[PDB]
């Protein structure tokens, strides 16, 4: 029996990817960038805000000051935030209030493997920060998703190995990070998009307690 359940945010517990996606874009038109459009923002599932930037610069191989990207990487945040400032309750995707409910019941631990810094406030305002007993923070961490890191940090967060653990993802590197920490996945969307060898749920209504149950098992 699984200890412990990681949860990337984005994608599991609701998705702000469109308003990072704005946010962006507009950055890149902002400095004179081209290319930052949806297939390319797709990529930007799962990565960090530096990374994410410097992807971003390397369309147009320009190049910046420390401090410029600093700058940039503040600037697009500030955008995000803004756009950020109504998520409520109401915002959280269906099934995941339940499923926090029901691990936390069954004395089952429930940390967050986010690569978002805004992951904190985003839980917040969802009513959600009482379910997590551990938050891995981003900025502690090595690396973006797919480096396994950030699932490692969960997991250790809450007093388990990756692999006493349910990671739920909806992105390629996610369920890459999943796979390499050890821990188990399970992908929420489409099986071409995650993969056949995982077991992947169609939307997250289909995330229940007596679901992961079974399927840590076969
Ligand atoms: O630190 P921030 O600027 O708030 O966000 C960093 C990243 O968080 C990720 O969240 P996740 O891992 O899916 O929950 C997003 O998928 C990604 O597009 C974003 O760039
Ligand atoms: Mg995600």
């Amino acid at each position: 029996m699984f200890k412990a359940v990681l949860f990337d945010l984005n994608g599991v517990i609701t998705d702000t990817a469109e308003y990072h996606f704005r946010a962006w874009k507009a950055l890149a038109e902002e400095i004179g960038i081209n290319g930052v459009d949806r297939q390319f923002n797709e990529q930007l599932k799962g990565v960090s805000r530096e990374d994410s930037l410097q992807k971003i610069l390397d369309l147009a191989d320009k190049k910046v000051s420390a401090e410029e990207f600093k700058e940039l990487a503040k600037r697009k945040n500030d955008n995000y935030v803004k756009m950020i400032q109504d998520v409520s309750p109401a915002d959280v995707y269906p099934g995941i209030l339940q499923l926090l409910k029901d691990l936390r019941s069954n004395k089952i631990k429930i940390a967050l493997a986010s690569a978002s810094k805004n992951g904190p406030f985003l839980l917040e305002r969802m009513n959600l920060t009482g379910y997590f007993d551990a938050i891995a923070d981003p900025a502690e961490v090595a690396a973006s998703k797919p480096a396994p890191d950030i699932f490692i940090a969960a997991a250790h967060a809450v007093g388990v190995a990756p692999s006493e653990s349910i990671g739920l993802e909806d992105s390629q590197a996610g369920i890459q990070a999943i796979k390499d920490s050890g821990a188990l996945p399970i992908g929420v969307g489409r099986p071409e998009d995650l993969g056949d060898d995982i077991v992947i749920v169609p939307d997250t209504s289909h995330y229940t307690l007596e679901f992961l149950k079974e399927v840590w098992l076969q």
